[PDB]
């Protein structure tokens, strides 16, 4: 809501504001008390001034008393100015840290009940919502709202205190010259709300078109091998750069309209002086002003009323914030109907295993004018196996998902011994069901911690056993780091069924009642099914399993089969039962570090930006060098009264000074907007192309890199948005003010030294001093940054984890676990967060203590000078007013430099990560191009070992052959290698030892994208996009426009047009991320269609048809069979009725071939294609 920002921040943080508060009051209402004390030291001052008049008369003692009083006052005030001084920096620290200790206790409790409220949504709320976006709102959108309400809303408190003690300090000091500079007030107030507003709107626009960014930087980057293969670099290229420029205009705008309101700002302040030195002839009048008066009334209005508009930052900090804190609190606010977190619930003590489906009718939210399933009826009794069979797209899965209660059937009963699931509590649900998917899915961790996924609370023994009843203790006994090996993101760096036989064990460690299995064994050759079949048949009668394949081995011995035919049991009996039925079974059962100068680096990027960084270092440099020229004019119009004589002589006449103001005014905007657009600009066009060649370098690198443990597409995504972040906030102001206050400084140097040399060596003294309190912060929060950074990019692997691997994550209840993970990991800059707080709060205080301390030592220095006729008012003003202020200006240039550290902390990487050349280079052009491609694939002596295992071995000399129209199939057993070489004819890898030809050249000379483009390459898990379903398929050609007659075409050779026709929206369907929104057989046939679509010379097939069912798969390979010559075609299948009619069919175990011949030739010998026959009938 509006005031609803503050609901988590208890009785230590409604403290933290109150006191902050009082304090920010306090410190505020010091401005107005200076004012006081300063004009009646001016008035005070000046009695002495203007000794000129009779200075020929010489009571001696008289001047003496004159000065020695003079001294006797001055004494007094610097004692006030040294109080004030004294007791600002209590409340100022009270002021910054309380504030930040507010916010951040509560940005903190935000970001941990956000996830927790993420993690809480139903499945159906992450299949309507683009979840790719989530992770960037956690980290950049909380951002938001942690800078709007931390210390900018404490300096907010101490503008209106310093607009309220202008009012009190003018109305006691003045009846009618407040009034006269109130005139602008109300003006600079819409002003704040009116740039305020349009800021926050451009600021939420802008905040979503980075997300865009960051949700297409992440759907590339987690499909990185398809975007390889397909050779799609260019245009995921330009849809980044698509978001990169609505962005940056949007960017441009933004700099273009805050420099212009801050113009105006300063064009008011101009207007404000010279109209206040306007009716400045009430001194002329006696005792109608005093001088000192009228400079303490108009320093306090002028102080207050654009400390109000100063604010309006502050306020459009706090607007921002507002502008992103409703997602941030929408997605809180919204409360699932299955709420797993929910305690409410029955906990049955004894449970059978009785599954009862009564009229199930459900649509998917997404597609909600399909009906999946019309009347589904199913019994399911204790101690049974029950086998469903049917279609691709019949519904399984979704039987599957209903039975773990994932989504609410639309009308109908799922039921465990006969209760409603709806009564039972969702999480005790969950925990006696243990499910493997139809393409399990593993985190980046070990394989230890991923089987510990499914009881967190298991210990090593049980572990093991359960890898014994999964087949899989052989391989992880086999390879180095056994159980601690990392397996990659998604459990990329493991075989298929590698990776399926470690997520049965994760569902075997749980020990479940009701054991979902999908398709559990289609990536498992015929003896690691054997040995998983038996080993689930020997504790067969603990538990009921809900079994669903394609696949007739496994469907022989289930007790019962159900078969599905458009979302209806058509068919429930055993084996034998439904041999006689004659129905679709039976036709199923026919058919089978960082260098100092990497910020310069970067600003050497903007060469082509030279007009606008020399235009405006001109521009910054005359901005700059007036400054101390606004001194100079002030000091004037003091000394035209404080030493002017005779009211003819001057006052009146002396009102050239006022023009003068006006004409600075002008040159405010003729400078300062040029000063901050030209800089405001190019760092919009700056970051834009960082952004764009540290997105181009990463899609440029090798699939080697992206293996490496760090580089994951959580830690991507976070390492792209938050480098150029940093590059960003360093650039622009933070880098005008550098080539300004360097001048505001210098160009005091010269003129206050040719009026008052005495006094300007306090400055040799003060910015010393100054400076020394940026080290002391810089020195003691110097590598914080780098573990800001790191950790940074850690808690933004969980979240990626968890977030994109939400379903499975939700099957395992594991929930909790990712939440205590995030939270680990958000611990350390938590405290870095708060350890921060008080150091920029000392700093603060400190900074702003030494104006007022400052003001003491410079005036009653001053006035000793004045006592030995050395110095009047006007040099002592003058001086002090340059210098001071030059030493306040590079105060903020040290206060700031914690930004430019951070800067070059992101500029070294992003320079690091962009000069990177891959070792296969992709966009290199150099490399041979054949006119004429033969088809002939070759690979002598191959071998290879992956990079993250470079000891284990994987191929050790593999030699085959491959000719156009000969149709080679690749068999073995799990991990021998079948998909390695399909990697190494892509070149994915490069072959340490052997040589991989193609037509008789080796590949490695051919050019790298035309090899890959004759490449049709079908991976062993096939991932789509989060597009349609034709900008899937027209993926297979990037160098062309595909028409939509091929796209058809593509898809009626995949057998998967009539889905989509049969589809609503056609082939504009949107599919979910990965592909989520489509059964196995769907996406695996939609990445058929898209391979065909390329008519490719080389058809790479890694079990193609793995989740396609026989028709399908028949369809498929009559297709196929259709264009048999003319390309030539490698596929690897489990299956042994797709590798019955290769040309050749090799066994690949253990990286070498063994069994060589056609299929005749191989059965006839007694062997390993022998041995797989045998078991599979
Ligand atoms: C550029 C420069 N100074 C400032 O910019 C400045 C910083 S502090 C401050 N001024 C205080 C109130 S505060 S001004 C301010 C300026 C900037 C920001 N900000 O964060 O954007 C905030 C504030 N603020 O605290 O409200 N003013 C004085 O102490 C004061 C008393 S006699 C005097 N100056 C001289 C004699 N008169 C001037 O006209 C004059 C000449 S050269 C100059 N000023
Ligand atoms: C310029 C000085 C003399 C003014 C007075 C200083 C105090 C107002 C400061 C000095 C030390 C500060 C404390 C230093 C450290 C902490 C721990 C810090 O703990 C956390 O990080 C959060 C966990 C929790 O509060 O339990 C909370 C603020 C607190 C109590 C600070 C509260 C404010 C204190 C008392
Ligand atoms: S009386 C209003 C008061 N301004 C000054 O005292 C003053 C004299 S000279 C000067 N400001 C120069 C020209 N301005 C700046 O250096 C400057 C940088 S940013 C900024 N002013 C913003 C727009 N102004 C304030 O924050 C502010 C509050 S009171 C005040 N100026
Ligand atoms: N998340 C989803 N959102 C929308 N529709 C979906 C979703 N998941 C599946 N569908 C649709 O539901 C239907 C059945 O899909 P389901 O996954 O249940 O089939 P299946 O029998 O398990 O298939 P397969 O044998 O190919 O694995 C299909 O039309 C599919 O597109
Ligand atoms: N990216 C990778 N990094 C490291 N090791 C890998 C990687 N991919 C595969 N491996 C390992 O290489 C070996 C062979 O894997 P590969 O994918 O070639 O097997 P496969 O024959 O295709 O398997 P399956 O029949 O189960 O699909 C296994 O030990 C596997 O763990
Ligand atoms: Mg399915
Ligand atoms: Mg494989």
């Amino acid at each position: 809501s509006v005031l609803t920002m503050f609901r988590y921040a208890g009785w230590l943080d409604r403290l933290y504001m109150l006191v902050g508060t009082l304090a920010a009051i306090i410190h505020g209402v010091a401005l107005p008390l200076m004012m006081l004390i300063f004009g009646d030291m001016t008035d005070s001052f000046a009695s002495v001034g203007q000794v000129s008049k009779q200075s020929t008369q010489m009571s001696e003692a008289d001047k003496r008393a004159m000065f020695a009083k003079l001294e006797e006052e001055m004494t007094t005030y610097a004692y006030y100015y040294t109080g004030i001084g004294a007791g600002v920096l209590i409340v100022a620290y009270i002021q910054v840290s309380f504030w930040a200790l507010a916010a951040g206790r509560q940005i903190h409790k935000i970001r941990q009940k956000f996830f927790h409220a993420i993690m809480n949504q139903e499945i159906g709320w992450f299949d309507v919502h683009d979840v790719g976006e989530l992770n960037t709102r956690l980290t950049d959108d909380v951002s938001k709202i942690n800078e709007g309400i931390g210390d900018k809303i404490g300096m907010f408190f101490q503008a209106m205190a310093t607009f309220f003690g202008g009012f009190i300090i003018g109305f006691t000091r003045g009846w009618k010259l407040t009034l006269v500079i109130l005139a602008i007030s109300p003006v600079l107030g819409l002003s704040a709300g009116i740039w305020a507003k349009i800021l926050s709107s451009f600021t939420d626009k802008e905040l979503h078109a980075y997300a865009k960014a960051g949700a297409v930087a992440e759907e590339v980057l987690a499909a990185i091998r398809t975007v390889i293969a397909f050779g799609g670099q260019k245009k995921e290229l330009e849809r980044y750069n698509n978001n990169l420029e609505e962005a940056k205009r949007l960017g441009i705008k933004k700099a273009i309209t805050a420099n212009i309101s801050m113009g105006a700002a300063f064009l008011l302040i101009y207007a404000s002086y010279a109209l206040a030195f306007w009716y400045g002839t009430s001194l002329v009048i006696s005792k109608e002003y005093s001088i000192g008066q009228v400079l303490t009334v108009f320093f306090s209005v002028c102080i207050g009323a654009f400390s109000v508009g100063q604010a309006s930052p502050n306020i459009e900090a706090f607007a921002n914030a507002r502008g992103a804190a409703y997602e941030v609190f929408k997605i809180i606010d919204n409360k699932p109907s299955i709420d797993s977190f929910s305690k409410s619930g029955h906990k049955p003590d004894n449970i059978q295993g009785n599954l009862e489906f009564k009229n199930i009718h459900f649509s998917y939210p997404s597609r909600k004018e399909v009906q999946i399933l019309k009347g589904l009826n199913l019994k399911v009794k204790s101690g049974q196996t029950v086998a469903l069979v049917g279609n691709s797209g019949g519904g399984k899965s979704t039987t599957v998902q209903l039975m773990q209660r994932l989504y609410d059937p639309l009308d109908g009963m799922v039921s465990i011994d006969g209760q409603d699931i709806r009564t039972i509590n969702v999480r005790y649900l969950r925990e006696i069901i243990g499910v493997v998917s139809q393409e399990p899915v593993l985190f980046a961790t070990t394989i230890a911690e991923n089987i510990r996924y499914g009881r967190e609370d298991v210990t090593m023994d049980e572990i093991e056993k359960a890898v014994k009843e999964a087949n899989a203790y052989d391989f992880i006994m086999k390879l180095p780091h056994q159980f601690d090996t990392l397996v990659g993101e998604r459990g990329a760096q493991l075989s298929g069924g590698q990776k399926q036989r470690i997520a049965i064990a994760r569902a075997l460690v749980r020990n479940p009642k009701i054991l979902l299995l999908d398709e559990a064994t289609s990536a498992l050759d015929t003896e690691s099914e054997a040995v998983v079949q038996a080993a689930l048949d020997k504790a067969r009668e603990g538990r009921t399993t809900i079994v669903i394949a394609h696949r007739l081995s496994t469907v022989r011995n289930a007790d019962v089969i159900a078969g599905f035919d458009g979302g209806v049991i058509v068919e429930q009996g055993n084996h034998d039962e439904l041999m006689r039925e004659k129905g679709i079974y039976f036709k199923l059962v026919m058919t089978q570090d960082v260098p100092p100068a990497s910020f310069w680096r970067i600003l050497k990027l903007n060469s082509t930006e030279w007009p606008y960084f020399v235009v405006g270092i001109f521009a910054a440099i005359i901005n700059g060098g007036l400054q101390p020229a606004f001194s100079v004019i002030f000091s004037k119009v003091v000394g035209v009264f404080t030493n002017g004589g005779p009211p003819e002589t001057q006052r009146q006449n002396s009102n050239l000074f006022s023009l003068l103001f006006l004409i600075l005014g002008i040159i405010s905007f003729i400078t300062f907007f040029l000063q901050g657009f030209t800089f405001g600009k190019a760092g919009e066009i700056l970051t834009k192309r960082l952004r764009y060649m540290v997105f181009k370098s990463m899609l440029r690198q090798d699939v080697s890199w992206f293996d490496d443990p760090k580089n994951t597409t959580g830690a991507l995504t976070t390492r792209l948005a938050n480098d150029a972040a940093q590059v960003k906030g360093a650039t622009g102001s933070r880098l005008a003010v550098i080539f300004q206050n360097i001048a505001n400084l210098g160009t005091g140097i010269i003129i206050s030294l040719i009026y008052g040399w005495q006094l300007t060596l306090l400055l040799l003294a003060i910015v010393p001093i100054i400076a020394i309190a940026g080290v002391v912060e810089m020195k003691m929060l110097s590598g914080q940054a780098l573990k800001d950074k790191k950790e940074l990019e850690g808690s933004g692997k969980i979240a990626t984890e968890a977030i994109e691997n939400f379903r499975t994550v939700v099957s395992l209840t594991r929930e909790q676990k990712f939440e205590t993970m995030y939270a680990q990991s958000l611990q350390i800059p938590y405290r870095n967060a708060m350890k921060k707080a008080h150091v920029f709060g000392i700093t603060f205080s400190f900074t702003q203590a030494m104006m007022y301390f400052s003001y003491a030592a410079a005036f009653r220095f001053g006035a000793y000078l004045v006592t030995q006729q050395l110095m009047t008012f006007e040099n002592v003003l003058l001086v002090f007013s340059a210098i001071v202020f030059g030493a306040m200006a590079v105060g903020q240039v040290s206060s700031f430099a914690p930004d430019y550290a951070k800067a070059t902390v992101s500029a070294s990487h992003i320079i690091r990560i962009i000069e990177k050349t891959p070792e296969i280079d992709s966009y290199s052009t150099q490399g041979l191009k054949p006119n004429m491609l033969e088809g002939n694939v070759q690979f002598s002596g191959v071998v290879f070992n992956y990079p993250t295992r470079p000891s284990i071995p994987v191929l050790q000399g593999l030699s085959l052959e491959v000719k156009k129209g000969q149709t080679l199939a690749l068999v073995g057993s799990s991990g021998g290698g079948k998909s390695t070489v399909v990697q190494l004819l892509e070149r994915f890898y490069d072959p340490m030892a052997g040589s991989v030809f193609l037509d008789g050249k080796e590949i490695k000379q051919l050019n790298v994208q035309w090899l890959r483009a004759q490449l049709g390459i079908v991976s062993q898990e096939p991932i789509l996009f989060d597009r349609s379903i034709a900008e899937n398929i027209a993926y297979g050609d990037n160098s062309r426009v595909v028409s939509y007659e091929e796209i058809v075409r593509a898809a009626k050779e995949a057998n998967i047009h009539q889905f989509i026709d049969s589809l609503p929206d056609k082939y504009n369907t949107r599919v979910g991320d990965k592909g989520t929104q489509l059964s196995g057989g769907q996406k695996q046939r939609i990445a058929i269609a898209r391979a065909l679509v390329r008519q490719p010379h080389i058809l790479l097939l890694d079990e193609a048809t793995s989740a396609l069912d026989t028709e399908s798969e028949k369809v498929v390979q009559e297709a196929l069979d259709k264009a048999r010559e003319g390309r030539t075609v490698i596929v690897i299948a489990h299956r042994l009725s797709t590798i019955q009619n290769a040309d050749l069919i090799v066994v690949i175990q253990n990286g070498k071939v063994k069994e060589h011949g056609t299929h005749q030739q191989l059965l006839a010998q007694k062997g390993i294609y022998f041995s797989m026959v045998s078991v599979q009938a």
